[PDB]
């Protein structure tokens, strides 16, 4: 007996959809979802998607609040839908994804992932929960996580992160590490070898690694001696040039939050979503130094080290790519007389 | 268990809320509620009103489908509320009180008409209902209709036409004329005698009586002497005066439909709402005679002409207080040497 | 090279999109499409759709201008989206499917009904247009018309009528009568032999047989004695009962039509879509008889008098199927002493 | 002491903006404006406008309620803004201009037309009111309007038919002839002799004159023969041609008017706004002939005549420019061995 | 070939309006523009100005990326529009003019500032941009930037800050300080002298002056003897009273800093927008001190006592005139016994 009266009251009572009986008195004015709280209209829900108000409202009643895989990871592996869930993308205030499975009357496509709507889908499965592991295994397309092995399926360690409730995590009092498994028409896929973002953020950046500690705490020229990065563009790349009127370099989020340390800067984000390679307006308030689109990536450093001194520094200009969170990253390296001169991801 | 769905539901397959149990999946875009019909969606309500959208829907769906009194009867009584029901004012798309008892629970002051919340209001109740007559017996304020004799009870015989589904009818298969009963401070008043208005259309305007079918039938001047109403103004106060920039008299609906025949006019309707007295902007398309506020009744030409004839004509300007729809209305009399010169209603 | 300038300018220009080159000033505010003509903004369209305003202004541009089947006819055959084109349902004021394909880069699911995200959907094929016929051979799901044979594929002759912008009509000018084809899972289907209603408007209602003729020229009684219909309930069914509350019978348009001319009533179309049968909150304003679910069917008189002809009348209630513009539609045959005492279509 | 209370004060009360003092309540929501009328909210106002709410309220009040010009003339004399006053476009529901003088504090580019922003735009300025002819005098740019002579300015004889509170119509107890002047760059213009139209509509279209009386009642052959129209195309330019899909000729109101008495068709005004041509997308109900864009244009049948009666008729396609409203009209005239193929007006 | 998509596909690509060619899907809906970004809408725009949201985003779209002169310099300089380019007002969420000069459709004025409706208004012209000045040098009202000098024009130098994408700064990497220039009515003005406004925010104050170092760091009875500021009442008008109900002083942005750092205080900005003296609706959070009306300019620490100590300080209340940001602006003076009470700057 599903219903906006009884999606509210569940929201109100138990901080989210958890199937309770029950009815709060509600009221729908443009975009937002008000409830009657002793005679006074108090706000449960903003509609930012661009689905209808009351759909949203219980989509996002319906998220998944168990830690997830980042939205970015999910993308990167094809997942179209979710089996009876909802993945909340909370960069984004909406789903990340456009139709449901056993979740919404309006969004719908089917009941049961088995329905065969859903076969040319990759549907998203969670070996967490009772019969998903078994949902993938007779499903034709899919990407299953679970946090144990599987009989038969050999596994991809994915990132140590999830996102729980909009925070992305390293859980200590939850997993947070899946093992992720792909199925590509009926046939189980090898994953590829491949690297991961870190997922932190400028203001509450942690060094992950004593390469990282060492690049926080020393100047630019002892960090680059400590570890032999000379003729490797550290300077341009990493530490950012604010000399010139376009802002050189600086596609590392490390690189940035030492920056920030010291001086702030603007970030606009204009395409606001969870993606492997960020995409911003920045604009150094110190220099008055600013680039139209600064490509950044939050790599450990010394994964980015790995990957820089794996290339062959013989041409001008260059694709280099690297699998990260199982996507193919196009990186354009630019060098001169067999040192670098730039090394840039790009976002497409 | 009430909810937008289920109120969809009862309208998707009633034609309006019933009580019956099931849900239907909704979707809300602004002001307008829709269902989905095999993947498509179709519109189920258009909010007109001040209420929220989701709301508004319910007291509509909520509607009375029994004839009921038209909304300038019940305003003129000074009902504030209906115990138990909706009159749903097709006139202004919207309910015709703002809130309710024992229907909505966004829009409830009360479950009951007992309850003391709605001791200070003017309760409408239907004595077709049962439990109302006693509900109006045991309130404080409240205003009855009945089809028969309620014991003890001095009756009011109220108007032959009622509103059944926004149509205004004289009933011949359902009962539309109803004994009026209102209490002011716990005792029953006494309602006055008077006079009613016939609630027809310029469009579709039929005389109800012999008076009626002369006066659009005959010529004015044949007309006037037929009924002796020589020096009663008929030619300025029914006929109309469209001669001069200011369209002159033309206050009867009779007139209206009469002129309406011949050549078209403009109406607009500035203040849309159920009323004794209109007041539109009047602009006639043969002549280009206009005029700002121009009062409009539609009261039986038998009952005009008794009361112009009625009247003292001896003095130059004078309020005359006729007593229409139980409402005290006021009209101007203009006089000049024993004859009338004007005579108009004031919508105030 | 889409935009939405260039929708405009189609508009503007060619009176809907026709592929030519150029752009207008367009403002978009709220729901509203204006473009500025002189200094002044005129509006393009009003969306009515439950998509985004500048989506809803470029399927509308871009719907089929020639006679299509209309969306009852497609509904009926499960057509799920159309190849190429927009089919604008102009009783909703929306597009009759969701999705598009090679139309606009917003709702297009594909560019061509050969990508395999078609083959489970029911493609509406239209073989007055190159290369259709062939794209229906190769579709897995489908409907196709055409004006003419298609070699080997067995037609179903479709209505007379069709939809020219809006407008149900059948062509005298244009071909409105179409084969029908359809397809399920990759094979041809065998299209059940039916009735087609007669897509007709209370208003402006014209008899299309001598039956029909008669029927509005003749009283009841001699209409009955003259078709030989005593004992089938004709009074109640076509000529309807408003002598009780509840309205009785008035179940074949025709009837309605008759009623119409000598008094006129309302109709709350509560469920706005094109559909074999519609259900109407009827309220007669003469009689204030009324019934909030009155089936209402469009067949030819003859039709319904041959289909209540062919029925065993010695059960009392009993599930008559009749197939009517393809679909199944199940009527209620109440029966007493070997005389029809109600027959009526049921909307579901 | 401008108000939005004052405003709907005085539309309450006087039926639009008479400079009365005095407030009422008033909600907004979305783009209506309501006013509490014992209790209940009652629309005064609906936003049709790209203006904000209140301001198109305010200028809606303000509107001029005297016969002013048609918007058509208005704009084919390059009018940008009026003095002291609104033109409201009921066609467009919305003010004619942009911007204002004297009149609403939002709109308002300045108090008075001499103010020098005012200068490079043409004012309308209006005669009946004083000081608006010496306002003319001394404006750099301007039109002018009069009901008699301005000593020493040449005046141009405008059209009979003025609208009077969007009823266009030609005056009998108000004058809607008004003498014409105009100013570019501080210089009087001497208007062009011209051709007005009759701005009939369609349903309630009335002849003019003897030959459009013919034209309604005789037949084609006939009519074409007592005025000697052998060889000037009526059938396809004036009748209508609807044998074909593509609805041919028909660019005549008085002929759209003939066809519509027998058969209806449905008109897409796609442009919604008052101009001397109009373009539609006509689809004829009968036959199914349609045309995307069809100009049509209401010049008295005689006028039309005249035009295509004084063309040289010895050339294949040819542009003939015909003064119109004031306005250069381009006309198509094709020809073939010294008759007329077709003959229609362009709207550009 | 401007359009929607093409604007949408340069924001996505290019972090702004770059002249690039190309499109993506975008959708409207209400105040927000989205693209579709692998099957999901992802928000490009929420439109918080006046202008519809479509045109809204293509000026903010073409918003100059270059560092600009701060909003309330243009508007103290009388600046109207802008040649070729648009200010973004960041203060505003809005542009910072109505109209504009070459840049989009629909705001529009001309092409080309040479053309005469730009003549009267005071057009920005930008020396950095090939042919602004010269442009300048024929435009009859104006105001220029340069970085350098100008043949014959005699400079004013600016304030040393400028705004790069909404980021007040002094330019290191960039050149900030522009040379002002400014005609009126054909005639170069000569600009007077002025002091700035320094432009700081609350929570990154930075002293710029030893002045200014410590006022920071010293407690206020040392700084005052330091400076020799006695009667001069800085312990009213820079520190602040917050010993009454009603907060005393407080008018520069120093002194609010210097209190922040201590105990946080609410300033609300009821009318956001940039201007040289700001008024706040302040209160104390400590002890509850407030005013409705506490008016607060950033003058460096330096100016403000050298505008204070050359004032007659013999009369009880005067206007001093003061010119900031080149505008005149009002401080009130009131005085006792040749000592200062209260300086304050007045917003009007
Ligand atoms: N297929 C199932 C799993 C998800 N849903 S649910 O509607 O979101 C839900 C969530 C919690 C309790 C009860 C129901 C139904
Ligand atoms: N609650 C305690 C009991 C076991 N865990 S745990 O959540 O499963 C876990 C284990 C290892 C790494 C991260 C998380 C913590
Ligand atoms: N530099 C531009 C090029 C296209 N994009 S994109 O639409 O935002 C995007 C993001 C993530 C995956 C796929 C596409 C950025
Ligand atoms: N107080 C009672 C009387 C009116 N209401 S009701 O909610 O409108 C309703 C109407 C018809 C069926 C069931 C419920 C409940
Ligand atoms: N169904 C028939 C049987 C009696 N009625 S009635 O509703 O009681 C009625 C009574 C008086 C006036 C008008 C109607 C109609
Ligand atoms: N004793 C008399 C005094 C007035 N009334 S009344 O019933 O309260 C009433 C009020 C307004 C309209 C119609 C009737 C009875
Ligand atoms: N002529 C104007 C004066 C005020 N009104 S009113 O607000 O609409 C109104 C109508 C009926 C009762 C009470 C108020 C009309
Ligand atoms: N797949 C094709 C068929 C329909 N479309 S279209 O975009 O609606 C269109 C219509 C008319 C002219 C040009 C384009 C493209
Ligand atoms: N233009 C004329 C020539 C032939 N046609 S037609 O379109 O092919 C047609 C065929 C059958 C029925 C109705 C119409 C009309
Ligand atoms: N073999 C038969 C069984 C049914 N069909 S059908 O074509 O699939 C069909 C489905 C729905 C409506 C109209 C026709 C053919
Ligand atoms: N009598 C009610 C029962 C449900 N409907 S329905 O949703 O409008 C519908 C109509 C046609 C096909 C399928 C569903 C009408
Ligand atoms: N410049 C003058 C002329 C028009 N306006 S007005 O505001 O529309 C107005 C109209 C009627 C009464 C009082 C004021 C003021
Ligand atoms: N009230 C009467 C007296 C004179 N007029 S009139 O307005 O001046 C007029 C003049 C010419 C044509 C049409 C109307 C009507
Ligand atoms: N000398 C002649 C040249 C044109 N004009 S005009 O008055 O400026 C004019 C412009 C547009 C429409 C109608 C009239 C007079
Ligand atoms: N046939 C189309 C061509 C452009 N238009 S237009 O914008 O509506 C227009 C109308 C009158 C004057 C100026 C422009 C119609
Ligand atoms: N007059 C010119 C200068 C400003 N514009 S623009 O539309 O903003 C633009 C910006 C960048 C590249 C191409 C065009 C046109
Ligand atoms: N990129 C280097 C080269 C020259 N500059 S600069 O931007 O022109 C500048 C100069 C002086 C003050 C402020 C800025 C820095
Ligand atoms: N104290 C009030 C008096 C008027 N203002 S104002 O409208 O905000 C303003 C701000 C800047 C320049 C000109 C006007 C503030």
């Amino acid at each position: 007996a599903m219903s906006l009266e009884n999606v509210a009251f569940n929201v109100v009572n138990k901080g989210h959809f958890d199937g309770q009986q029950g009815e709060v008195p509600v009221s729908i004015i443009n975009n937002t979802v008000y409830t009657k709280v002793d005679g006074v209209d108090v706000e449960l829900f903003e509609n930012k998607t661009t689905l209808p108000v009351n759909v949203a409202f219980e989509l996002w009643a319906k998220r998944n609040i168990k830690p997830v895989p980042e939205v970015k990871i999910l993308n990167n592996l094809g997942v179209d839908i979710a089996a009876n869930t909802v993945i909340w993308d909370y960069k984004r205030d909406a789903p990340a994804h456009i139709s449901t499975i056993g979740v919404c009357s309006m969004t719908d496509i089917a009941k049961k992932p088995t329905e065969t709507i859903c076969a040319p889908l990759t549907v998203f499965f969670d070996g967490r929960v009772d019969g998903q592991v078994d949902l993938f295994r007779n499903a034709r397309n899919g990407v299953l996580i679970t946090e144990g092995s599987v009989k038969g399926l050999q596994p991809s360690v994915g990132p140590k992160q999830a996102s729980l409730n909009g925070v992305t995590l390293i859980g200590e009092a939850v997993k947070t590490q899946f093992n992720y498994y792909k199925k590509v028409d009926g046939v189980v896929q090898q994953l590829p070898e491949t690297y991961f973002t870190q997922s932190r953020n400028l203001q509450e950046f942690k060094p992950r690694s004593q390469m990282e500690i060492d690049f926080l705490e020393l100047a630019m020229d002892e960090f680059i001696e400590r570890y032999k990065l000379e003729g490797y563009a550290f300077e341009h790349i990493v530490y950012g040039d604010f000399s010139h009127s376009q802002l050189g370099g600086l596609h590392l989020l490390i690189g940035l939050a030492k920056r920030f340390k010291e001086s702030p800067f603007e970030l606009e984000d204009f395409i606001p979503m969870d993606s492997t390679v960020k995409n911003y307006f920045i604009t150094d308030a110190q220099t008055g130094s600013s680039k139209c689109v600064c490509s950044v990536i939050d790599l450990l450093l010394d994964d980015f080290v790995e990957i820089i001194k794996s290339q062959d520094l013989s041409v001008v200009s260059k694709v280099v790519k690297v699998t990260i969170d199982y996507t193919e990253i196009s990186f354009m390296l630019w060098c001169k007389d067999g040192h670098v001169e730039t090394f840039y991801p790009k976002l497409q």
